């Protein structure tokens, strides 16, 4: 049981550089338009305060340079879509995958292909977090990145990476340019919420744990949800749902472990610590995995 | 400080389908040559003990079905190499990237691209442990799915997926067939050796908390390597080779941290433990970063 990442290949044929002035970064080419962060406009001065509408209007066409391998695309139209810059180029990518854009939920995962000045370099699997960053691993010139979820040749691009906070953790939009969190796209300090853990994932990663041979911190003592979500809360853990108690039906079924039977396992957990041991190798309780994540992984 | 593995599209156009009677795994096809676990020629009952060269005798060409998706790729011509077979087809993949055919050592990282039925399904990174299993995520149908580093471009093969083993590790050979460790392919009971932790990739993590600021446990002292290997072994951990220090030079050199100087902080960390403090925001030292990870990252 590893953090396991969708296959990248369709979405590298989509990467591209965008340059105006000195500024640049990764876009993504699907069809004839290439999405890219507004931020691509500002000048480093324009970085620290930007008026998007106002550097957008003084921009013509031909102040877009994007590279797609060592050929370059002719920007034909250009326009703004909240923090997301649509430029039109004459040529369609003719790898465009069957996608689509959505917008995911705290807590589900995604594949991140972390990218350089257009050049795809590593691929990772990240959680929206419930304070609406994720903890990627991004340098600079990632500003452009991508996040997906692939299903049935289907590309869902939901995260487009923007910038890191002073905490290390990162911050984007999805692809319509909304930000997940409290965020803008300015190059001023900016703080999130305190953080919580995603409890019906910590949940799906002790049911893997289990079916990896793994059983040292189950119990006999069952709890109640409101019980468990007591606890839970004390904890900034976020609060488990009928739904979530429902999506982790079929884990609980192949182990025959109760969902209630597990959260009285995670509530010792929380209250005792882990005295040392490790589950699936880890030292803390991973909440990076959902229960699709764990199901696919084990079956 | 993340598992990060490179983009897989090249290989992904790499991976197809063969099937021999019943039995089906992955193959790799570069130019007119697709090469796949020999395991394929076995039917259920040859899986126990298999006869490879009788086995091979009763096959033509005509026996292997190979297909990208589902189109089918002709074989005109079919040999053994070690643990591979290797089916010469019809069609050169156009899509074949440059590459070579590398045999890793213990500690060094690769991405492993998981496949079902000619299919990719995920991609993650593993490290060669020192008893030449690797900690996998593998499901039935994985067989023949194959491992890589991508360096400028060029892909460098470095493993294809025979087996589990009992204790849930995963075996496999270079991509001549010839075998990691002390294991065959046969549908037998094998137990990998009794592992250790891969010290030079400790030190790398040690290297890379440094660089963050995350210091504390750097000390006065220094040791010699022999000195060093030799207490090293009694908690378990890989004796450092030459190449293993050279790999430091560069994580050395940006630090200033003397390799020496930073086993000896490890031994003292060997002998004494974290005292309860944290390193890189962890109790527990990573052994699965190689210096070429950590200066990546
Ligand atoms: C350390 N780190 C981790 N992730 C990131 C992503 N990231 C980035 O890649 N680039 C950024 N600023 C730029 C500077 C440029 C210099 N040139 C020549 N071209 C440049 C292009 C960019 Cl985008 N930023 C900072 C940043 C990017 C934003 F989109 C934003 F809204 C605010 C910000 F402060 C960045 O975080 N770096
Ligand atoms: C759970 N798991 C994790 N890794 C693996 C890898 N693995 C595999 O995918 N397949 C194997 N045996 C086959 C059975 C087949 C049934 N049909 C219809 N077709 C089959 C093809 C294969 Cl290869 N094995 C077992 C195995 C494969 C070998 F190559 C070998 F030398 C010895 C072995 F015991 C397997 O481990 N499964």
């Amino acid at each position: 049981f590893r953090k396991m990442a969708f296959p990248s290949g369709k979405v590298e044929s989509c990467m591209v550089q965008v340059t105006c002035g000195t500024t640049t970064l990764n876009g993504l080419w699907l069809d004839d338009v290439v999405y890219c962060p507004r931020h691509v406009i500002c000048t480093s001065e324009d970085m620290l305060n930007p008026n998007y509408e106002d550097l957008l209007i003084r921009k013509s066409n031909h102040n877009f340079l994007v590279q797609a391998g060592n050929v370059q695309l002719r920007v034909i139209g250009h326009s703004m879509q909240n923090c997301v810059l649509k430029l039109k180029v004459d040529t369609a990518n003719p790898k465009t995958p069957k996608y689509k854009f959505v917008r995911i939920q705290p807590g589900q995962t995604f594949s991140v292909l972390a990218c350089y000045n257009g050049s795809p370099s590593g691929v990772y699997q990240c959680a929206m977090r419930p304070n609406f960053t994720i903890k990627g691993s991004f340098l600079n010139g990632s500003c452009g990145s991508v996040g997906f979820n692939i299903d049935y040749d289907c590309v869902s691009f939901c995260y487009m990476h923007h910038m890191e906070l002073p905490t290390g953790v990162h911050a984007g939009t999805d692809l319509e340019g909304n930000f997940y969190g409290p965020f803008v796209d300015r190059q001023t300090a900016q703080a999130a919420g305190t953080d919580t853990t995603i409890t019906v994932n910590v949940l799906a990663w002790l049911y893997a744990a289990v079916i990896n041979g793994d059983r040292w911190f189950l119990n006999r003592f069952t709890t109640t949800l409101n019980d468990f979500n007591l606890v839970a809360m004390k904890y900034n853990y976020e609060p488990l749902t009928q739904d979530h108690v429902d999506i982790l039906g079929p884990l609980s079924a192949q182990t025959g472990i109760a969902v209630l039977d597990m959260c009285a396992s995670l509530k010792e957990l929380l209250q005792n610590g882990m005295n040392g041991r490790t589950i699936l190798g880890s030292a803390l309780l991973e909440d990076e995995f959902t229960p699709f994540d764990v199901v696919r992984q084990c079956s």
